[PDB]
């Protein structure tokens, strides 16, 4: 059976395996361990995009608003805004390349801009979601302690959000239709939830890796002729300085999705 495939999995890869996919032809879910708590990594990066949509639906100027990049604004993984320093960029151009390139210093400057960690939390909770939360700018919300609260969220938790963000009634339709069109456009996510699905199906994710092998993607999945899916595969292992796996994300989607 799928679940039975699923325990093999993480038997055999000696880590912790989180799935939650939702089925929105009949709502009907295929789960793993999906009330258990993972570190999200960057696929946190997607809340923080969502915030500041949110916000635009009331602040018509808001995502043409200019914020200046500086050197010192640099963190660790920053592809695009280093391309723009002492210059600056748009929120809506934040917000793209912390979701399309996972740009640390993008998501740092969306947070700044909400107020802070708290405040992404408090956008989660507005949505019906009990149990995200954010703690940490990057590069520290990567460092998935086992056990640690901080940066975590659930698969179904998870699951339920970004469904209701990208197909439901979370965002107003301007605003949802953003959102899709950066999730599509993701440039980080060929090797994970994408390697494991039909190559002809339309795949919007995030992904997210960090310390203790965490590796996670989430995705909007658009078959060609079925209604959409939505899948959450969060992975992590024991030791601190783990490779990253990719490969048993799609793996896993491969699993969950197969027959149909
Ligand atoms: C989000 O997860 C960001 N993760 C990191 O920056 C991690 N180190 O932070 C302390 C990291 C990246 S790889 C690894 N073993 N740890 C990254 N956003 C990801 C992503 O997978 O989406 C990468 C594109 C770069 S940074």
């Amino acid at each position: 059976s799928v679940q039975q495939q699923l325990e093999a999995l993480e038997k055999s890869s000696g880590g912790r395996l989180g799935v939650a996919l939702i089925n929105t032809a009949d709502n009907s879910q295929i789960l793993y361990r999906a009330d258990e708590r993972f570190a999200m990594c960057s696929t946190s990066k997607v809340m923080a995009a969502a915030a500041v949509l949110k916000q635009s639906e009331s602040d018509k100027h808001l995502l043409n608003q200019r914020v200046e990049i500086k050197k010192s604004d640099l963190v660790n993984y920053n592809p695009i805004a280093e391309k723009h320093v002492n210059g600056t960029m748009t929120l809506a151009e934040l917000g793209a390349a912390a979701l399309q390139y996972s740009d640390n210093t993008a998501m740092n400057k969306l947070i700044a801009h909400l107020g802070g960690p708290d405040k992404v939390t408090a956008f989660a909770r507005s949505l019906g979601d009990e149990t995200f939360r954010l703690d940490r700018t990057a590069p520290t919300l990567n460092t998935a302690i086992p056990g640690d609260p901080r940066d975590t969220t659930t698969p179904l938790a998870m699951a339920q959000t970004l469904k209701n963000l990208t197909l439901g009634k979370a965002l107003a339709e301007t605003q949802r239709a953003q959102l899709v069109t950066w999730l599509k456009g993701n440039t980080t996510g060929s090797a994970s939830i994408r390697a494991g699905l039909p190559k002809s199906w339309v795949v919007g994710d995030k992904t997210g890796s960090g310390d203790y092998g965490t590796t996670n993607d989430i995705a909007v999945i658009w078959p060609e002729n079925h209604a959409p899916l939505v899948l959450v595969t969060y992975f992590t292992q024991p030791e601190q300085k783990a490779e990253n796996r990719n490969d048993i994300l799609a793996a896993a989607a491969k699993i969950v999705t197969h027959g149909f």
